[PDB]
């Protein structure tokens, strides 16, 4: 499957793509404002994620740091990124269908649209100014808006027991972005697409 990753932000981002225990494609790349990077993701990929990283520095070997979404200091991510990270999430070719969503469960750093480029389903978007409107207690000094689990480490926010409800914090993310997961047991906003669809992830789709 192809994913075209497009940076419409006025700032550089370092895109990342991983399934948690391995890179997808090269795993990461710099995208200046306006740049597009197309990656190939193997059919059947389960639990894949794409995200943006901000304010990164890498040496000539591809080792460094990002202020949001850092994946063990690598340019080419093999693992998931450090919150806060707006997440484009997907599982492909699962009994004949693809499943896509956007999640704020690990916080929000950069606005995103995640849409099919092929027929048969709709896209999802979280493009509100979540960083600007972020509750004081969730603001990440390093940049972005943390989820409450990251900040407070409670069973209720982290849904550790599989028994949690919505919270004042989850409701903030849900109010700003109804079409993204705001906590683990949120009413799903997952979209079912034809198996083997192709996609575009656009950072800063509205600005």
């Amino acid at each position: 499957a192809t994913f075209e990753i497009v940076n419409r932000c006025s700032y550089t981002v370092w895109a990342a793509a991983s399934k948690g225990d391995a890179a997808l494609d090269a795993g990461g790349r710099q995208l200046n404002s306006g740049e597009s990077w197309t990656i190939n993701v193997e059919p059947g990929t389960k639990g894949g994620k794409i995200w943006a990283r901000t304010d990164c520095y890498f040496d000539d070997s591809g080792s460094g740091i990002c202020k949001t979404g850092d994946c063990g200091g690598l340019l080419r991510c093999k693992r998931f990124g450090r919150p806060p990270t707006t997440l484009a999430e997907f599982s492909l070719n699962q009994y004949g269908k693809d499943y896509i969503d956007i999640s704020n469960i690990k916080g929000f750093n950069v606005p995103m649209d995640f849409s099919p480029t092929t027929r048969g389903c709709r896209g999802v978007r979280c493009a509100a100014d979540i960083v600007g409107q972020c509750p004081a207690k969730l603001k990440a000094p390093g940049g972005g808006c943390n989820d409450a689990c990251t900040v407070f480490q409670t069973s209720e926010y982290c849904c550790t027991t599989g028994k949690c409800g919505p919270t004042e914090y989850s409701r903030f993310f849900k109010r700003l972005c109804p079409d993204a997961f705001s906590y683990v047991l949120d009413k799903p906003t997952t979209v079912t697409c034809p198996g083997s669809s192709n996609y575009r992830v656009t950072f800063c789709p509205t600005a």
